């Protein structure tokens, strides 16, 4: 359990050439709403694995996804004009299409072969369900479908969705959604029966297991009955967490925690019924905030404005870094066990820590982290294999290996969740829970 | 005309001791307008070639230009007290002389000869016709006149200046102003007879001859008549552009592209009448903008604040990095090729890129960067024989070869510009242009 | 006199491990104002000698300083609850006294021996006359008394404190006290008997006398009547000054210029009568201003908003580097030597020079700086001896070496100012001056 700084690097450097950023490259990459980029509409700055991009919706409705620097003489290309299916450089007139295929270059002799032969370094781009997803690794034509997670393969009436800009490292804000002890502490009210079940039992004990595409953690607790409450927290390569759903409005939510560079983290959240229609009240609860704080999403009108050239530039929040998250000391005092002004900032500013990146051969890990131990081993032993003999993890290669859902489930003392649990831990199209949360 | 890394190190770095820093050292650099020092007024702080400085005009009106740090204990020479023909440290009193001679230290025995021997790093400032100019090289007694540039020998109401920092290198600055094939495609008007004649044909031809300060780049293009109208782009050593003239109020503009460190460039242009008195109505719309947006000048009233301690503290532009240049993609759409608002500006946003120096060994040349090709050749060249033999560029001490005008020409189509064009392109004092722009 | 880039880097390095930094370690550190931590109340962040640190006073008013960042898994210590007699971290319940002992893991089983074998990083802090002292050396059980310093052993009716940040390191502005020449021409005003006694003679000669503790350094002027004036500024190690009184309403000023860490400083001023109330009037104008300007104090309502995360967020000047400390040139011209609206932002401005470490294998030295050269030889000798032999300075276990005055003593031409004012440099409990600043 306990980390060389040389696995804290492996497991935190997600740029060009490094391991993780190798590995994290076999996989599709969920970067954007649909909604973000107009057919022929502006073009849209986004940083993925430390690579700085352009994507583009062109006047067809296709989406491409390219390097911001025109490859002519460096003019950037959130500048350009999206028009006649092209992102065309300002400068000098170099148009591209989607998939990076330059097709005029205007001030060149029109005999000039340069232009079929110029690309601009570009990603293929998949559109499901209203998000954009990016394949990054080397060899595209031999990329496999889109994993099948359950939430982007619902109708979208039964899905929310929200993402935003945390200031920190990937790994450690993923760790924080597979560490079923925090929540009653971090989340709950000063002084006061009880308001989440978790609350009942502050030290679950810890199952772990391994699948084909990541792990599944059994957080045990005792019921004021004797029986058991099992949360099964899961962990899918190489980044998504699903969260055991609540009793009140029960619903699936979860992350992708995709690395913009090694000091920031795209934290793309969704919340999905698995069955019906999505909660109408709570979908507009994460939009507009619930009793004056956030949610575990973002709402939609609290960013800070950056101009155009920044990546993500319209989902960094107004609760950060530099302001603290806005942190209310007497509110803390008053009403809630933690002074951020909402869940998801909770979250944040305890696992973003004091600085970006957290040195795990610093920490001192407890029962508590077995999860979080357990989903690092997984990463580990996969990004080591890579390294040492080229072997790609067998998710990056199984679409049907994602079909997972996190449980609640109420169950004798002492039972095994892993075959209780079997069919309601199974994602399948329009099935129910299967069980009360 | 592919550059190593190594290649464009040797261009880029411009800080004392590198290469580039030494050949620039070898000529005068305009680094000031004269009305920017008040006779015993308040010091202003620059930077050039790496190096911070404070330049201060006397009580009997002469300029000085020294380290901005008192050889003392360091305290900053920008808050000296600039009286009786001295510039004086606030800190312990000690007072120089615009040639950097210490004259007083009043903390010191009178009998002390510390002070005779005592000097503040200085250069020599010459001044004409409302430009300062500052010789850095190691041997002052041996620099030669200042260069016989016609911009700067004009009665001043046959000229109009402006500076302004831009936030990248000098040279990916300066290239942008010997590539004209861009200037009809990044300035043009979303849709439409032509509103440049360089509209008409948007792929030149190129040829370029050398000559002592630099050379001439004549981009060929055709008329809707079957001549040749031919425009002649000047660089002259080590950072001049000359712009050839349009048709309507033809002036000729061009800047000294003055590297302030690695990554700031000071944007001196001018823009002049050979003969006659400056177009007035040009010259109230260079300060005051043209039609809401900036013209090629900056205008006067569009900088932001900065304290007296920066560097060019009253010449960094409210268009920038930062906010994206107020990039407008409504007018984009609308109205102009590049929604950059103005003409200097859309050369900006391009020419920065999304860095502050360009990589040229990962750019991709088209035969419309002929011109910036040949022109990085004249200065590796240059600079390669300074660091292999010591040996200087003929143009550092010959004031005479910078006599040059960029010309736009009407030949016969195939005619020889260098032989038609020959009395045109040579500068003379109040001689017209010599032909029709 | 003349330092080595070496040397400067033994004086200005103060992180962990370094020799100035493990020099100081060797001495109790001056703070914080007890008033800052409310018992029960909010923590407050503070960095000293490069380490980063939380301060908080427990319910039964005990102050403890801890590590920021929580030993579990890196969360932020300044967002813990402050209750029931310890600072508990919000993430997952970690609870630690002020020792460091952690007393709760609430997610951990209860059996379960990790939680008394974990200890927070923390220091020993003392408390005298409102002033918290920490004591940071590798063997807590083995610090002597607090150093007898008689500024912090009056009664609190006859001290005035301030602190601020300043943003440079810290020996160049402990240097700034002990310069008695720079004073008259630095804070002095244009034109126009005199304004202090210092303004009569403004070149003194220098005598220093080595003591356990540091040095005595006495300024020796000319008096119109030709008599001696000596002022003995005082330096203590490692980081204290005492400034000489003046005729009106005389008092002891001073500074212990804490390392914050190799850029800032914390500049803790004292003002006391030794044997009187502090003069009301005085008081006043400190903690307000005098004539719209700050004295040698920070006044109470002229620091920036910072977030509880930054160190002393509470003590960061209006007046400081990033706006020229809104230097003035108006003033500057019509009333006072210095442009800076104040006494301490004079020498802040100056001393901080243009950038937060000076390098001192650049400067000048004259006479002037004496006894800072004088100064700096006490520290390079300790600091050497230290690195070399592991030698500890006398002073860091003989708290009553400590028990200095500066003094300003009017005597014959020649005298020798060590016997004549032998016994007004000797600090004892309530004793006056003992002779007429
Ligand atoms: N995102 C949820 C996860 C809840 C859980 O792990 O049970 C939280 O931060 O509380
Ligand atoms: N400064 C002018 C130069 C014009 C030219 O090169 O012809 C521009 O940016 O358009
Ligand atoms: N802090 C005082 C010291 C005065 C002295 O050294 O005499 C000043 O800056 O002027
Ligand atoms: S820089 Fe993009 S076309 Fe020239
Ligand atoms: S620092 Fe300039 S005179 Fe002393
Ligand atoms: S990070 Fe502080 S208790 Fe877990
Ligand atoms: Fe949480
Ligand atoms: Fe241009
Ligand atoms: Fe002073």
């Amino acid at each position: 359990h306990m980390l060389s700084r040389e696995d804290n690097e492996l497991l935190v450097r997600v740029g060009p050439g490094t391991a993780m950023g190798t590995m994290m490259r076999l996989y599709w990459i969920p970067f954007l709403k649909s909604s973000e980029v107009t057919a022929g509409g502006q073009p849209y700055r986004v940083r993925l694995l430390g690579e700085d991009l352009v994507a583009f919706r062109d006047n067809s409705g296709n989406v491409g996804l390219v390097d911001h620097t025109c490859p002519h003489r460096g003019a950037p290309m959130v500048f350009g004009r999206n028009e006649n299916d092209g992102l065309r450089c300002v400068y000098h007139g170099w148009k591209f299409k989607v998939s990076g295929q330059c097709e005029e270059m205007p001030c060149e002799p029109a005999d000039s072969p340069m232009c079929k032969r110029m690309k601009i370094k570009a990603y293929p781009v998949k559109e499901r369900n209203g998000i954009l997803w990016a394949y990054m690794g080397p060899d595209a034509e031999n990329a496999p479908e889109l994993p099948d997670v359950e939430w982007n393969m619902v109708p979208e009436e039964q899905v929310a969705i929200s993402m935003r800009v945390q200031e920190c490292n990937w790994l450690q804000a993923l760790e924080g959604e597979l560490d079923s002890a925090h929540a009653a502490i971090l989340h709950g009210r000063v002084g006061e029966i009880n308001q989440w079940r978790q609350a009942q039992d502050l030290s679950p004990t810890f199952e772990c297991v391994q699948h084909d595409a990541g792990i599944s953690i059994g957080a045990r607790r005792k019921t004021p009955d004797g029986e058991n409450y099992v949360r099964v927290n899961q962990f899918l390569m190489p980044f998504w967490t699903l969260v055991p759903p609540q009793s009140q409005f029960p619903e699936l939510s979860g992350h992708a925690w995709v690395p913009i560079d090694d000091e920031h983290t795209l934290c793309l959240m969704f919340s999905y019924h698995p069955a019906k229609p999505f909660y109408e009240r709570t979908r507009k609860l994460f939009k507009e905030g619930h009793n004056g704080r956030e949610t575990g999403h973002h709402s939609d009108n609290a960013f800070e404005k950056r101009p155009v050239t920044e990546p993500y530039h319209t989902y960094w929040s107004k609760f950060n870094r530099g302001n603290a998250y806005q942190f209310d000391y007497q509110s803390q005092v008053e009403k809630y066990n933690s002074g951020m002004p909402g869940l998801w900032i909770q979250d944040a500013a305890c696992q973003s820590g004091t600085t970006p990146i957290l040195d795990r051969s610093k920490e001192h890990l407890g029962t508590s982290d077995t999860g979080v131990a357990r989903m690092r081993r997984v990463l580990l032993e996969a990004v080591k294999k890579l390294v040492a003999t080229g072997e790609h993890p067998v998710s990056s290669n199984a679409p049907a290996a994602f079909r997972w859902r996190a449980v609640s489930l109420t169950i004798p003392l002492g039972g095994d969740w892993t075959k209780l649990g079997e069919e309601a831990m199974r994602a399948e199209p329009g099935k129910d829970f299967g069980y009360t949360p």
